[PDB]
Protein backbone atom coordinates (compact mmCIF):
# COMPACT_ATOMS: atom_id res chain seq x y z
CA UNK A 1 0.00 0.00 0.00
CA UNK A 2 1.15 3.42 -0.72
CA UNK A 3 2.73 5.65 2.29
CA UNK A 4 2.05 9.21 0.57
CA UNK A 5 0.25 11.12 -1.75
CA UNK A 6 2.30 14.29 -3.44
CA UNK A 7 0.44 17.00 -4.32
CA UNK A 8 0.51 19.65 -7.01
CA UNK A 9 -1.03 22.78 -6.23
CA UNK A 10 -2.25 24.64 -9.26
CA UNK A 11 -4.85 22.12 -11.58
CA UNK A 12 -5.21 19.66 -8.61
CA UNK A 13 -5.76 21.55 -5.54
CA UNK A 14 -6.87 24.77 -7.08
CA UNK A 15 -6.75 26.90 -10.15
CA UNK A 16 -4.21 29.63 -9.84
CA UNK A 17 -4.35 30.19 -13.57
CA UNK A 18 -6.16 33.56 -13.97
CA UNK A 19 -4.96 35.10 -11.00
CA UNK A 20 -1.22 34.66 -12.80
CA UNK A 21 -2.34 35.65 -16.13
CA UNK A 22 -4.00 39.01 -14.89
CA UNK A 23 -0.55 39.55 -13.35
CA UNK A 24 1.93 38.69 -15.83
CA UNK A 25 -0.78 40.28 -19.01
CA UNK A 26 -0.19 43.65 -16.30
CA UNK A 27 3.76 43.22 -15.98
CA UNK A 28 3.80 42.47 -19.92
CA UNK A 29 1.78 45.98 -20.41
CA UNK A 30 3.78 48.12 -18.28
CA UNK A 31 7.30 47.31 -19.91
CA UNK A 32 5.38 47.60 -23.12
CA UNK A 33 5.64 43.76 -24.70
CA UNK A 34 2.86 42.60 -26.71
CA UNK A 35 1.89 38.44 -26.61
CA UNK A 36 0.61 37.70 -23.16
CA UNK A 37 -2.42 36.55 -24.31
CA UNK A 38 -4.55 33.54 -23.26
CA UNK A 39 -3.27 31.57 -25.53
CA UNK A 40 0.23 32.34 -24.35
CA UNK A 41 -0.46 32.21 -20.93
CA UNK A 42 -1.05 28.00 -21.47
CA UNK A 43 2.70 27.75 -21.99
CA UNK A 44 3.56 28.96 -18.44
CA UNK A 45 0.93 26.55 -16.82
CA UNK A 46 2.99 24.60 -14.27
CA UNK A 47 5.80 26.76 -15.12
CA UNK A 48 8.39 28.62 -12.37
CA UNK A 49 7.92 32.35 -12.01
CA UNK A 50 11.37 32.76 -13.51
CA UNK A 51 10.93 30.61 -16.66
CA UNK A 52 7.48 32.57 -17.08
CA UNK A 53 9.12 35.89 -17.14
CA UNK A 54 12.23 35.08 -19.62
CA UNK A 55 9.38 33.14 -21.70
CA UNK A 56 7.63 36.87 -21.58
CA UNK A 57 10.99 38.46 -22.28
CA UNK A 58 11.37 36.32 -25.19
CA UNK A 59 7.96 37.76 -27.03
CA UNK A 60 10.91 39.97 -27.15
CA UNK A 61 13.20 39.95 -27.93
CA UNK A 62 13.92 41.68 -24.41
CA UNK A 63 16.93 41.99 -22.82
CA UNK A 64 17.74 43.23 -19.29
CA UNK A 65 19.96 42.91 -16.56
CA UNK A 66 20.27 40.57 -13.64
CA UNK A 67 19.12 42.95 -11.20
CA UNK A 68 16.31 44.51 -13.75
CA UNK A 69 15.43 40.57 -13.63
CA UNK A 70 14.99 40.62 -10.22
CA UNK A 71 12.48 43.46 -9.89
CA UNK A 72 10.18 42.36 -12.68
CA UNK A 73 9.77 39.05 -10.73
CA UNK A 74 9.23 40.83 -7.87
CA UNK A 75 6.73 43.37 -9.10
CA UNK A 76 4.31 40.37 -10.65
CA UNK A 77 4.40 38.31 -7.66
CA UNK A 78 3.68 41.53 -5.66
CA UNK A 79 0.55 42.06 -7.80
CA UNK A 80 -0.16 38.15 -7.95
CA UNK A 81 -0.26 38.33 -4.18
CA UNK A 82 -2.45 41.27 -3.82
CA UNK A 83 -5.06 39.42 -5.50
CA UNK A 84 -4.81 35.59 -3.97
CA UNK A 85 -6.17 37.26 -1.15
CA UNK A 86 -9.97 36.46 -1.25
CA UNK A 87 -8.85 32.90 -2.53
CA UNK A 88 -11.18 30.64 -0.22
CA UNK A 89 -12.00 26.95 0.99
CA UNK A 90 -14.89 27.65 -1.54
CA UNK A 91 -12.02 27.55 -4.41
CA UNK A 92 -10.56 23.88 -3.52
CA UNK A 93 -11.14 21.68 -6.44
CA UNK A 94 -13.96 19.34 -6.50
CA UNK A 95 -13.21 15.61 -4.62
CA UNK A 96 -10.19 16.93 -2.94
CA UNK A 97 -11.39 17.94 0.60
CA UNK A 98 -12.51 14.55 1.04
CA UNK A 99 -9.73 13.19 -0.48
CA UNK A 100 -7.62 15.14 1.92
CA UNK A 101 -10.04 13.76 4.46
CA UNK A 102 -9.42 10.30 3.78
CA UNK A 103 -6.25 9.98 3.38
CA UNK A 104 -5.15 11.77 6.95
CA UNK A 105 -7.64 9.40 8.48
CA UNK A 106 -5.82 6.39 7.48
CA UNK A 107 -2.61 7.74 8.27
CA UNK A 108 -1.28 8.62 4.47
CA UNK A 109 1.39 11.70 4.84
CA UNK A 110 0.44 14.09 2.41
CA UNK A 111 2.72 16.54 1.10
CA UNK A 112 3.07 19.55 -1.40
CA UNK A 113 4.97 19.37 -4.41
CA UNK A 114 4.15 22.36 -6.26
CA UNK A 115 6.13 24.91 -8.17
CA UNK A 116 4.42 28.05 -6.52
CA UNK A 117 6.40 29.91 -3.89
CA UNK A 118 3.08 31.09 -2.84
CA UNK A 119 1.77 27.66 -2.02
CA UNK A 120 1.94 27.79 2.06
CA UNK A 121 -0.48 31.00 1.78
CA UNK A 122 -2.70 29.12 -0.67
CA UNK A 123 -3.20 26.36 1.62
CA UNK A 124 -4.10 28.43 4.59
CA UNK A 125 -6.47 30.89 2.54
CA UNK A 126 -8.23 27.29 1.71
CA UNK A 127 -8.22 26.16 5.09
CA UNK A 128 -5.87 23.06 4.21
CA UNK A 129 -3.04 23.70 6.33
CA UNK A 130 -3.45 20.98 9.17
CA UNK A 131 -3.76 18.26 6.54
CA UNK A 132 -0.42 18.50 4.44
CA UNK A 133 2.21 16.87 6.64
CA UNK A 134 5.02 18.59 4.67
CA UNK A 135 5.39 21.41 1.81
CA UNK A 136 8.29 21.06 -0.25
CA UNK A 137 9.61 24.41 -0.68
CA UNK A 138 10.56 25.29 -5.13
CA UNK A 139 12.89 27.78 -3.52
CA UNK A 140 15.84 24.80 -2.32
CA UNK A 141 14.98 22.87 -5.84
CA UNK A 142 15.71 22.97 -8.32
CA UNK A 143 15.87 21.71 -11.26
CA UNK A 144 12.40 22.97 -11.65
CA UNK A 145 10.06 20.13 -13.13
CA UNK A 146 10.53 18.21 -15.16
CA UNK A 147 13.37 17.16 -12.94
CA UNK A 148 12.20 14.94 -10.01
CA UNK A 149 13.67 17.39 -7.28
CA UNK A 150 10.73 18.79 -5.91
CA UNK A 151 8.72 15.16 -5.64
CA UNK A 152 11.65 13.36 -4.26
CA UNK A 153 12.02 16.59 -1.47
CA UNK A 154 7.93 16.00 -1.14
CA UNK A 155 8.31 12.13 -0.50
CA UNK A 156 11.70 12.81 1.81
CA UNK A 157 9.62 15.53 3.67
CA UNK A 158 7.24 13.45 5.06
CA UNK A 159 9.45 10.04 5.82
CA UNK A 160 8.73 8.35 2.71
CA UNK A 161 10.51 7.30 -0.33
CA UNK A 162 8.85 8.09 -3.86
CA UNK A 163 8.49 4.45 -4.70
CA UNK A 164 5.90 4.44 -1.69
CA UNK A 165 4.07 7.25 -2.66
CA UNK A 166 1.43 8.47 -5.71
CA UNK A 167 2.20 11.68 -7.63
CA UNK A 168 -1.06 13.68 -8.44
CA UNK A 169 -0.27 16.52 -11.68
CA UNK A 170 -2.13 18.20 -14.49
CA UNK A 171 0.91 18.90 -16.52
CA UNK A 172 3.36 16.95 -18.73
CA UNK A 173 6.34 18.11 -16.98
CA UNK A 174 4.95 17.71 -13.68
CA UNK A 175 3.87 14.09 -14.69
CA UNK A 176 7.41 13.66 -16.01
CA UNK A 177 9.19 14.54 -12.81
CA UNK A 178 6.31 12.11 -10.46
CA UNK A 179 8.14 8.89 -12.46
CA UNK A 180 11.44 9.68 -12.66
CA UNK A 181 11.06 10.55 -8.85
CA UNK A 182 9.88 6.62 -8.92
CA UNK A 183 6.58 7.40 -7.56
CA UNK A 184 3.23 6.63 -9.59
CA UNK A 185 1.74 9.42 -11.34
CA UNK A 186 -2.00 9.60 -11.66
CA UNK A 187 -2.37 12.33 -14.06
CA UNK A 188 -6.03 15.08 -14.20
CA UNK A 189 -7.43 16.54 -17.35
CA UNK A 190 -6.40 14.92 -21.21
CA UNK A 191 -3.98 12.78 -21.62
CA UNK A 192 -2.21 14.98 -24.55
CA UNK A 193 -2.06 17.18 -21.61
CA UNK A 194 -0.51 14.70 -19.43
CA UNK A 195 1.46 11.98 -20.74
CA UNK A 196 1.91 8.20 -21.83
CA UNK A 197 1.52 4.94 -19.76
CA UNK A 198 -0.21 6.85 -16.73
CA UNK A 199 -3.79 6.58 -15.32
CA UNK A 200 -5.80 9.62 -15.75
CA UNK A 201 -8.57 11.02 -14.92
CA UNK A 202 -11.14 13.86 -16.52
CA UNK A 203 -11.08 15.62 -13.13
CA UNK A 204 -10.15 15.86 -9.45
CA UNK A 205 -13.65 14.53 -8.53
CA UNK A 206 -12.41 10.85 -9.88
CA UNK A 207 -9.41 11.32 -6.79
CA UNK A 208 -10.88 9.20 -4.26
CA UNK A 209 -8.92 7.47 -2.04
CA UNK A 210 -10.80 3.52 -3.24
CA UNK A 211 -9.46 4.29 -6.70
CA UNK A 212 -5.85 5.16 -5.22
CA UNK A 213 -6.15 1.87 -4.00
CA UNK A 214 -6.88 0.20 -7.07
CA UNK A 215 -4.72 1.76 -9.26
CA UNK A 216 -1.62 1.34 -7.17
CA UNK A 217 -2.54 -2.48 -6.82
CA UNK A 218 -2.94 -2.40 -10.74
CA UNK A 219 1.01 -1.17 -11.19
CA UNK A 220 2.43 -3.17 -8.42
CA UNK A 221 4.28 -6.32 -9.88
O1 LIG B 1 5.05 32.70 -8.85
P1 LIG B 1 4.70 31.48 -7.94
O2 LIG B 1 3.48 31.75 -7.00
O3 LIG B 1 6.02 31.03 -7.05
O4 LIG B 1 4.15 30.28 -8.84
C1 LIG B 1 5.03 29.50 -9.70
C2 LIG B 1 4.18 28.71 -10.60
O5 LIG B 1 3.29 27.81 -9.84
C3 LIG B 1 2.49 26.85 -10.66
O6 LIG B 1 3.22 25.84 -11.08
C4 LIG B 1 1.64 27.61 -11.78
O7 LIG B 1 1.03 26.74 -12.54
C5 LIG B 1 2.54 28.59 -12.54
O8 LIG B 1 1.74 29.29 -13.49
C6 LIG B 1 3.31 29.47 -11.64
O9 LIG B 1 4.17 30.34 -12.39
F1 LIG C 1 1.34 23.84 -8.29
BE1 LIG C 1 1.85 23.04 -9.44
F2 LIG C 1 3.40 23.38 -9.62
F3 LIG C 1 1.07 23.33 -10.78
MG1 LIG D 1 -0.05 22.10 -11.87
NA1 LIG E 1 -14.47 33.49 -4.23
Amino acid sequence: MFKAVLFDLDGVITDTAEYHFRAWKALAEEIGINGVDRQFNEQLKGVSREDSLQKILDLADKKVSAEEFKELAKRKNDNYVKMIQDVSPADVYPGILQLLKDLRSNKIKIALASASKNGPFLLERMNLTGYFDAIADPAEVAASKPAPDIFIAAAHAVGVAPSESIGLEDSQAGIQAIKDSGALPIGVGRPEDLGDDIVIVPDTSHYTLEFLKEVWLQKQK
